[PDB]
DNA sequence: ACTCTGCCAAGAGGA
């Protein structure tokens, strides 16, 4: 810490005490937060020394202090020797122990115990597997999900998988291998992969049917019925017996299919193709085992990397039943299979290598000190073997990863040959383009790793339902009795009754992703998927799995799916931006190096000569400002930005363009972040009879436009074949999707025009890129005056993540096109951001509009209901309040004593909400439909507050959100509770932000009504300023003591 | 792969397959749709439908004199178009192929027909890519595309497969008309752009002609579909 | 110092 200079400062830099205890319950909790420490058989471990040292026998052995207790009272001595020496575990790590402590000098070693570093962190079979020829290639698939691309040999396997899958719960006769053949090949989810790739249907149906023969030899050997001396001989040495004599293996029946399987004991997770009934005879006699079996298509190598995923496997089989000891592996290619031992080496070995990809997963921040800049780390070292590099699909980001961010300091270390390959690889980029990649990793793994997407599974497997029922997220007592109806395989409709008290009492909506497990801990993650009803009788969701399996005596339990925090889409549309093809550089160019986009002068011929009078007559419906972003664009020859001004008509001047656009023949990708902002122009399109399809799950859809989505245009047309999916895919020039489902197979297809991405300047950069690799040329509707991408990470947002691509490139002025002309708000309203916000550049449509006010029929009435409550007659603020030519308005509640409420890191003010929950009934009695009033506030815990109080007042149904959740959207009359009032003047950083602000004035077409603390938001900014405007017009009115007449009756 | 596999079917005569026939051989939505068309056809006729459906590689049909070719490919195309698959429909002559697009305008099929529109029936010109290039105004890549992928049947002469479409789409199948008159290499053309392929013929009518006596003593005038029947099992 | 919507996913082979 202190640097010394005389002999005073070493004598009292000396130390030594127990703090150094929370500096890591800290350190643990800011990646596994709320982690219960317990003992047995899901024991939890901190870590609290580590010390390698010489043993009693000259090597090197490594000794931990470790605790089950959040309480100081244990410390036990826990000794890692040979191997696991080399662990690497830190002070402040979450552990497990597989066998629990029961003695008190606690040993692994060589030949007994496993050691599970950060447990809770499950890391897939196929993944460890894969580390054992490179580490650094496993984190890299792991991180860059979607660099290991589609082939055609991927998609054979995966339909001989499914077709082996229905045949061993029906029949290996061959006329019905065939039959499954041919329905197989005819799926949807597998023409999309033959388009995708560009593949011919009968030539993928002819390479699965060479394989239908070997499906039969395999039948035939294992479960025919017979004698059981006919069945294949084999050794099969279990640690059951006492054995290394051969005996005959039957294959009984199928158990399960598809079963998956989360691992809090050994930290992993995995799929088994198919859990078998075998029974093992040996000399007259016969054993039952529950197996597991791995099925593999392609070349039968019986590798380490096939066996080991399978001794995996064996693992992941403890979780649900007892130990099946061995798995199978078979090559459909030609029907071999071949037993897996899982022997205690082999446990042992890749328990030690699911730790170092546990540890090199975790570690992905460097900080050369507590507190200075945070630096991306290395990942795993380049290794020596060529041969494993050459066969690599991540040698792009192996190459980029090594020159962008890990660039040695001082030491290479890197073989040669390796060495000029990264040259290879890269040479094709520019530092700025490297230093870009490298910021963007930093900042998105800083977001990724932030505590609020960290939290773990431990809540599901070891609190009882019972506990989490009296919060928000989770129901238990849960029962099936109904069948199982199916949708298409990966969705099975499940029917949950109480049988019990009836408990709906959750905050738990419609499509919510949720993890169905047994309350059996035997039974904990069975299934994914999301809820479609939720009555107060029962609850049904769509699940990936068919439960029919379990008997109707198991117990239920719904758990919700938090927030990990997934970055792969925008790695992956990051790498593809380092990639060396002439659309990536041209988008380096452009968005990286800012070269000035141009636009050629207008000229006769600029439009195909036909299409001229059709978008003349859309021009003509269009303002100035509207046409001249219809005319910028249709001169571009790289981007347009268009600044959409709140009210000035979004949706209908992306409308207006898309007509433009398709009039002119051009192909449009039309994207958004969010499924409605898309959905919204879709609609207007729709009136216009313009066609386009919509890609994406239709349940996420508009209801008027799910007959425009793929997946009800192949359920409604029968498409059954790859001329008639391909057929659909080019049907419209006009694609529609989110800015997240560029997987879609059409892109690796198709390419466009142009591509239009509404609500720009609300979308992370890396995400916003993902469309533009698809297109020649683009469009970004925003305005960055309004609400800029949410970065929950300060160092990130410290950094420049929640720069907007739109805002990226308004540098370059000559790209942009203000809409100025709005349709939403009233003169005195619009009047208000004109002067806060923008810089007087909003003008009313038309006179209707500047001269709107809020339409109350039944005022008269209302106001005298009032007078049986308290004298209103002569009230400065009431009648402030009601006037419809007042329709800005500021209540200030210094007066009142109004104080905030802070609990849990979130502000109310109880005084506030009983103010608005009046205001609003009095509004609505004055003759306000309720659907016309919108209540905001800027923090999440105030809204629900004015929600319960509003409920109580009969008077639900008024919308109560953030700002946020108001983004381009309006009302008639807008409320804002702005919390914060407080005497020791704590602000948050919230009401800090210009933007929010900015939404809050602008949600409002004929009144607005603003209330809160004058003295304690005259401290922000925003606010501060908003108070000079307000005050130069007298628009403050200040509300009187709570004891006063005209509030005592409310307060 | 492709020529790969032509040269062995082709050049060392790899026996062509197929599969015995099943219920799920066809589209559960279309079986109703192409019974309604096999029930017009005669017993030989419809016999040669099934050897197409249930083949992996090629089918020969033989059209003796005045047993209704056009109308047999005709309603061939029918049940593969039923089926959904994409079809490419070739002859040597213009006539040949306008022959069978006669018949299935008058089933309201549709088709786009590539070649110059002179060369091509009066009332097959208002299908030509040229034709509805003019008439539609279509003056941008994007209304090009879309004219191309607006049918899965495309029809053109055999020495048609210089045009742009041969090298950006493939198909199900190839079914050539006069298979047995078209010079053997000129035959090859259609096959390079589909999986499957049908040949009509009939080896006791005229072969190409071959004006060459030496070449003509080499085997020049063996058409493909004269070549291809020693393999029984797919006449 | 508290603001939150999107992604189906672990493996489909390659040696
Ligand atoms: N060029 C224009 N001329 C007249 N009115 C317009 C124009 N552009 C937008 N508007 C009006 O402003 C509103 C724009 O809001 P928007 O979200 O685009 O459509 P809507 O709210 O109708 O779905 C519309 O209600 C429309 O009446
Ligand atoms: N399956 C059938 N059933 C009845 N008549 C048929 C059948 N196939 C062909 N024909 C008859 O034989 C003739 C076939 O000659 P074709 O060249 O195919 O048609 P067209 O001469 O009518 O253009 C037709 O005129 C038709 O009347
Ligand atoms: S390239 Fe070589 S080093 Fe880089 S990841 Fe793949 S295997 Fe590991
Ligand atoms: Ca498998
Ligand atoms: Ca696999």
């Amino acid at each position: 810490g202190g640097h010394m200079e005389p002999l005073d400062e070493l004598d009292l830099l000396l130390l030594e005490a127990v703090p150094r205890v929370e500096l890591l319950r800290k350190k643990a909790d800011a990646l596994f937060p709320e982690t219960v420490l317990s003992r047995g058989v899901d024991n939890r471990y901190l870590v609290l020394a580590v010390e390698t040292s010489q043993n009693e026998r000259g090597a090197e052995e490594k000794r931990l202090h470790v605790t089950a207790s959040q309480d100081r009272e244990h410390e036990v001595l826990c000794i890692l020797r040979n191997g696991w020496s080399s662990v690497p575990v830190e002070p402040g790590d979450i552990v497990h122990l597989e066998g629990d402590c029961t003695s008190e000098p606690w040993i692994i070693d060589d030949d007994f115990g496993y050691f599970i570093l950060y447990p809770d962190m499950m890391i897939s079979g196929t993944s460890v597997a894969s580390s054992i020829r490179c580490l650094r290639r496993a984190v890299l698939s792991e991180t860059f999900r979607g660099s290991d691309p589609a082939t055609r040999q991927m998609l054979i396997g995966t339909i001989l998988h499914e077709v082996f899958q229905k045949a061993i719960s029906e029949s290996f006769a061959p006329e019905r291998l065939q039959e499954l053949a041919l329905q197989t090949l005819r799926e949807v989810r597998h023409l999309k992969e033959m388009y995708r790739l560009n593949l011919s249907q009968d030539e993928i149906l002819c390479e699965v049917e060479e394989y239908l023969p070997s499906f039969s030899k395999w039948a035939e050997d294992f479960m025919r019925k017979g004698p059981s001396s006919e069945f294949p001989q084999m050794q099969l040495s279990l640690p059951s017996d006492g054995r290394s004599s051969p005996c005959n293996i039957e294959v009984v029946k199928s158990l399960d299919i598809e079963e998956s399987i989360w691992s809090p004991r050994f930290g992993l997770k995995g799929k088994i193709d198919v859990t078998v009934g075998v029974k093992i005879h040996r000399d007259c006699k016969m054993k039952y085992k529950v197996m597991p079996l791995e099925l593999k298509t392609g070349k039968e190598s019986n590798s380490i990397e096939h066996r080991s995923q399978v001794v995996l496997y064996t693992l992941l089989s403890q979780e649900r039943r007892e130990d099946p000891e061995a798995g199978w592996l078979l090559y459909l290619k030609t029907g071999q299979m071949y037993p897996v031992p899982a022997n205690h080496l082999d446990k042992r070995e890749l328990l030690k290598l699911r730790n170092w990809l546990a540890a090199s997963l975790l570690h992905r921040v460097s900080r050369a000190a507590p507190g200075e800049e945070a630096r991306l780390s290395a990942l795993p070292q380049i290794i020596e073997e060529e041969k494993t590099c050459k066969y690599c699909s991540q040698i792009g980001n192996c190459a980029l990863y090594s020159r962008a961010v890990e660039e040695q300091g001082d030491d290479a270390s890197i073989p040669e040959a390796m060495l000029s390959k990264i040259q290879e690889e890269t040479r094709h980029l520019q530092l700025a383009h490297l230093k870009y990649f490298s910021l963007w990793c930093l900042m998105l793994t800083l977001e990724s790793q932030s505590k609020d997407n960290r939290k773990t599974h431990q809540s599901i497997w070891l609190t009882p339902a019972s506990e989490l029922e009296e919060s928000g997220n989770c129901v238990g007592n849960l029962v099936r009795t109904e069948p199982v109806s199916r949708v298409c395989d990966g969705q099975y409709l499940h029917n949950f009754q109480r049988k019990n008290g009836p408990m709906p009492a959750t905050n738990l909506m419609a499509g919510d992703r949720i993890i169905l497990s047994g309350e059996e801990r035997k039974l904990f993650a069975l299934s994914k998927g999301y809820v479609k009803k939720m009555n107060k009788a029962a609850v049904t969701c769509l699940l990936d799995r068919n439960l029919s399996t379990l008997p109707a005596t198991t117990v239920f339990r719904l758990d919700r799916e938090e927030r990990h925090g997934d970055i792969s889409t925008p790695l992956g549309n990051l790498s593809k931006l380092m990639e060396s093809t002439d659309p990536s550089k041209r988008l380096r160019e452009l968005i990286i190096d800012f070269r000035e986009p141009q636009f050629i002068a207008y000229l006769s011929s600029v439009l195909p000569h036909d299409a001229k009078d059709t978008v003349a007559n859309i021009l003509k419906g269009l303002n100035k400002p509207q046409r001249q972003a219809m005319k910028r664009v249709l001169l571009s020859k790289d981007y347009t930005l268009i600044v959409g001004m709140p009210g000035t008509g979004k949706t209908t001047t992306i409308c207006a363009l898309v007509r433009i656009l398709s009039a002119c023949g051009f192909s449009v990708l039309l994207t958004s972040y969010t499924h409605s902002a898309v959905d919204n122009i879709l609609l207007k399109l729709a009136k216009f009879k313009v066609g386009f399809l919509r890609l994406g799950q239709s349940h996420k859809v508009h209801p008027d436009i799910q007959k425009f989505t793929e997946e009800e245009i192949c359920r409604s047309r029968s498409i059954a074949s790859l001329a008639h999916l391909e057929e659909l895919y080019n049907s419209h020039p006009i694609v529609a999707t989110t800015c997240m489902g560029i997987n879609h197979p059409i892109f690796s297809r198709k390419t466009f025009d142009f591509c239009i991405v509404d609500e720009a300047s609300q979308i992370s950069q890396p995400v916003c890129l993902g469309p533009l690799f698809f297109s020649r040329r683009f469009v970004l509707v925003g305005d960055h005056q309004q609400l800029p991408p949410l970065v929950v990470n300060r160092e990130a947002r410290a950094l420049g993540m929640s720069e907007s691509l739109f805002k990226r490139l308004e540098r370059n002025e000559s790209a942009v096109v203000q809409l100025t002309v709005q349709y939403r708000m009233n003169r005195k309203i619009m009047s208000l951001s004109n002067k806060l916000t923008y810089a007087g550049k909003l003008e009313c449509g038309s006179d209707r509009v500047a001269n709107a006010v809020l339409a109350l029929p039944n005022l008269k009435d209302a106001r005298l209901s009032l007078q049986l409550y308290a004298d209103y007659s002569d009230s400065p603020w009431l009648a402030g309040v009601l006037e419809p030519d007042n329709p800005v308005c500021f209540l200030n509640t210094d007066k009142v004593p109004a104080p905030e409420q802070v609990e849990n890191g979130g502000v109310s003010n109880v005084t506030e909400a009983r103010l608005i929950v009046f205001l609003t009934s009095t509004f609505i009695k004055a003759g306000c439909s309720p659907s016309d009033i919108g209540v905001i506030a800027p923090y999440r815990q105030q809204l629900r507050i004015i929600s319960d109080l509003l409920a109580r007042s009969s008077v639900g149904m008024v919308e109560v959100n953030t700002v946020d959740k108001y983004q381009g959207r309006d009302k008639s009359l807008i409320l804002v509770s702005f919390v914060r009032s407080n005497e020791d003047g704590t602000l948050g950083e919230l009401l800090k932000d210009w933007r929010r602000l900015n939404v809050a004035l602008t949600r409002a077409k004929h009144k607005l009504i603003l209330l809160g603390s004058v003295s304690s938001l005259k401290r922000f900014p925003p606010l501060g300023t908003l108070f000079d405007h307000l005050n130069a017009e007298q628009l403050i009115l200040d509300l009187p003591s709570r004891e006063h007449e005209s509030l005592s009756h409310i307060l």
